[PDB]
């Protein structure tokens, strides 16, 4: 019997899943789609908020895209509440969100551009968020897809309890790199033999330059830190060990990249030997070090029987310790994934519905 | 400046860390709590509805505790959204949950008596909540005390993945005896030994057989299994490998049957010493398995890089794999605890107010 109205800004894959979930949802709460961009020109609406056939909306008429401006004035003159769904990665929609907010617009979102830019950002969404008429803000799937991480993290840190160190794996093509390249076994397999099949089985992307240099990784590094309270300035203001070796970066195209790579397998190789030869493995994580007083995101050593040496695959997982959990709580699973990601957004866009919707 | 009604029903330590907790509450949603029921005798509550003060309802002028169906008149009397905060185990409580939930009243608790008894009455409370006005029942502290396990296996359902298979370390005790007593290694510790250090380390209760017949790791079975759609008739519907063995059952004291369990611990040592030839680890699991339309709980043979092969003492463990989680979702950490418990509770008692305040 309830109901909002939802404006859907997809692209890729991420948005084609999430309209398939949402058009199978069987919930109380009511979805009405009144406003959907197919691509970053085309968009299907009506002017009289009639609902967007989610079965057909490739086929259906479409206009032009409506200006972040417009978009804003035409959601609030339906007089619903309405829930924004940014199934992008766009700059420039994420540098919306305060509007959207004031206008009493909430937002789900897998996009991490408005959570990890600069802190003041961060602070003014959140503000005008509790505002009094303010949009809320869910973004379970800006971490771990749809992975339960920034959800129970905020629960921990709203009933009084105390975080002092957060360790996490939660790049899934990173984590391939490291699992497939280093156990608990003596291999050979070379960094640049693993990076090259990760690429051409989609991990990497056609230049793994942008996956290699943690940059992403950071960003959610710096979501979770400002969640615990670690107020870090932005994903640039802290040590970030690029994978990328340093006399490799001024190359122009990729397969330049894919044939000097292996001339550093050597350093790598004898690295991945020197911590095997102390009973350890190597991994890319980030840490939110409260005790330390430190943020820093690349490779650390663990031991064989850490939690970190049996992740397989892909995997991600985040370890939080604590006041109240002095052994960490501990999560793992797909960090990525287009239906995976698409369930943290619908599942975010339920919960707003289930406290606005009337 | 929205706010709910609370009543508080508690007894012994969780019920005062979920007190302590609440009243350091820092949230935008205002709690004012009309009935704290201290003992089983008295309780805390005015006509006019007073707030309680929760520094000093220790020392505060108590009367008679208000029976369960004039405790629901007097709150309903109030016309304001109200939740039930029940921290014990009583079973006449649990009970009257279909009422307190038809009168509009919602519900946050860790007692899974409601929870995990028939399946007619698992349907009642659920229908009675679904249906207009009526109460929302949150439980997270059943299953896990405060870690994200009810809440994300209920998103998943909820946004159309499919549960195939639930496994689960869900008993701290238990968790306890089998991590000291069957490892990769070769151990002649006996399981009398193991037994005999939890009986009186706070782990065992008085009687040890009360948390070695598998019926409370039975019971928080029985709510997964509910919650993914493998709909059990009782916690006694299914195989519970009861540790206590049969001709020890039919004595009146701990102490007896302790005494006479090393009859049985070459009986177990051989269990235990003949899987490690399997390279197999011994733990007591609770399993839902779809595939085989089966739910059990007793010893199940793990290799040595299962997750469960590693587990930090007391921690609990729950595995979830699905259609979009081939790679099971497995969270682990501190299963039980007065904090944490409460914790739970309490974060319940958040989301329900997020949605009914006003």
């Amino acid at each position: 019997s309830k109901s909002v109205n939802v404006a859907i800004i997809g692209a890729g894959v991420v948005s084609s899943a999430f309209i398939n979930q949402l058009a199978n949802l069987k919930a109380p709460v009511a979805f009405k789609v009144v406003y959907l961009a197919r691509s970053s020109k085309e968009a299907v609406f009506s002017k009289d908020y009639s609902a967007v056939d989610l079965k057909n909306y490739k086929t259906a008429p479409a206009q032009a895209v409506l200006p972040l401006d417009e978009l804003t004035s035409y959601l609030t003159a339906a007089k619903r509440p309405t829930i924004l769904v940014d199934n992008t990665s766009n700059s420039s929609i994420a540098d919306f969100y305060p509007k959207f907010v004031e206008a009493g617009i909430s937002i789900a979102t897998p996009n991490k551009k408005a959570f990890s830019s600069d802190l003041a950002t961060w602070n003014d969404i959140f503000k005008k968020s509790a505002a009094a008429n303010g949009g809320l803000v869910y973004h379970e799937a800006t971490v771990g897809a749809g992975l339960p991480i920034i959800g129970p993290l905020r629960d921990l840190v709203l009933t009084g309890d105390k975080v002092e160190k957060i360790e996490g794996i939660l790049s899934g093509s990173l984590s391939y790199v490291f699992n497939t390249l280093s156990t608990s076994e003596k291999s050979d397999k070379k960094f640049s033999d693993v990076v090259k099949v990760a690429k051409d089985l989609g991990y990497l992307e056609r230049d793994p330059r942008d996956d290699l240099n943690g940059m992403d990784f950071a960003r959610k590094v710096t979501i979770l830190a400002r969640i615990a309270g670690f107020e870090v300035e932005s994903p640039n203001s802290f040590a970030v060990d690029s994978l990328v070796p340093q006399p490799l970066e001024s190359l122009a195209t990729g397969a330049e990249f894919l044939e000097k790579l292996p001339e550093y397998d050597n350093d790598f190789q004898k690295r991945k030997d020197d911590a095997l030869a102390e009973n350890k493995v190597l991994r890319y994580v980030g840490q939110v070090d409260f005790k330390a007083n430190k943020v820093s995101v690349g490779i650390a050593k663990y031991d064989f029987d850490h939690p970190f040496a049996s992740l397989k695959g892909s995997d991600n997982v985040v370890s939080i310790k604590t006041e109240r959990y002095p052994n960490p709580l501990i999560i793992q699973g797909a960090g990525a994934g287009a239906e995976v990601t698409a369930h943290g957004v619908l599942a975010d866009a339920i919960k707003i519905a289930e406290r606005i919707a009337n």
